[PDB]
């Protein structure tokens, strides 16, 4: 699974930043063609959670799910993937305003049939938003950053923690530092609202706290400007509060292969 640094070229335009580094457009010479990747570029453990990512992602095989080529030691450390060229689902909305929204269906379906290949794997994201979705092409979706996910446990069916995406994720997670399925369950309703407001951030102007106490009160976001109605129905169910009532991938799928069809 190791990788020949030489067999590899890095274009200067960096393709986007986070904490472990950053990530670049690069071109590796495989078998006899060169496939076009991104890669991430390790900058005082950040690499634990890189080799984390690898790993999980190692396991992963399905076609809605960011393939990685593999890992090079080589300046720094790098994570390889396959390109997705229109990059993050928030940043395209936030300008392809006029896309279709029946073509957002088929994209958030794409979403949760990775995300059920997933809960059905017993992994769990645990970063589950809408700028972790990258796009192959306008019509085609998959799901990246597996910085924070984790294999449950055989006997446990959630991962108990001992710096968060607050706005993204269930009370529970918050309250109990519990994640399971169903915490991406609710994860993917903010995903849904995300899109469905080309790409505008969830709660506006709030604060973490804030958003826990709404949530408590049983307040949910307002539907988007122009979304259907069972895509915001289906993302209140997603915010269901309670775990065991709230709809699992297996669930959340089902529904959603449908609803497209008749659209
Ligand atoms: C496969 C795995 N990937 C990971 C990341 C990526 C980029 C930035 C960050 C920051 N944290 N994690 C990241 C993952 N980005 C990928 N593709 C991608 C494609 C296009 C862009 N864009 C195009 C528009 O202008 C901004 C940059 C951008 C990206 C991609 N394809």
């Amino acid at each position: 699974v190791y990788l020949d640094r030489k067999l590899l070229t890095l274009e200067d335009k960096e393709l986007g930043s986070g904490n472990f580094g950053t990530v670049k457009k690069g071109y590796y010479q495989m078998k006899k063609v060169v496939k076009t990747v991104a890669v991430k570029i390790l900058k005082p453990a950040l690499k634990d959670e890189l080799l984390a990512e690898a790993n999980v992602m190692q396991q992963l095989d399905n076609p809605y799910i960011v393939r990685m080529i593999g890992i090079c030691e080589a300046e720094s450390w790098m994570l390889v993937m396959e390109m997705a060229e229109l990059g993050p689902l928030n940043k395209y909305l936030q300008q392809n305003r006029h896309v279709k929204d029946k073509n957002i269906i088929e994209l958030v379906h794409q979403v949760s049939m990775g995300m059920k290949y997933l809960e059905e794997s017993n992994f769990v994201h645990r970063d589950l938003a809408a700028r972790n979705v990258l796009l192959v092409t306008q019509h085609y979706a998959k799901i990246s950053d597996f910085g924070l996910s984790k294999a449950l446990r055989a006997d446990e069916n959630y991962y108990k923690a001992q710096k968060w995406p607050v706005k993204w994720y269930a009370p529970e997670c918050i309250n109990y530092y519990k994640f399971s399925s169903k915490s991406d369950v609710w994860s993917f309703g903010v995903l849904m609202w995300e899109a469905f407001s080309y790409g505008q951030k969830p709660y506006r102007g709030m604060k973490g706290s804030e958003v826990t106490a709404m949530l408590e009160k049983g307040e949910r976001m307002g539907c988007p400007a122009g979304c259907p109605r069972e895509m915001y129905d289906l993302m209140n169910l997603c915010w269901t509060y309670d775990v065991e009532n709230r709809p699992g991938f297996a669930a959340v799928e089902l529904r959603l292969r449908n609803y497209y069809y008749d659209v």
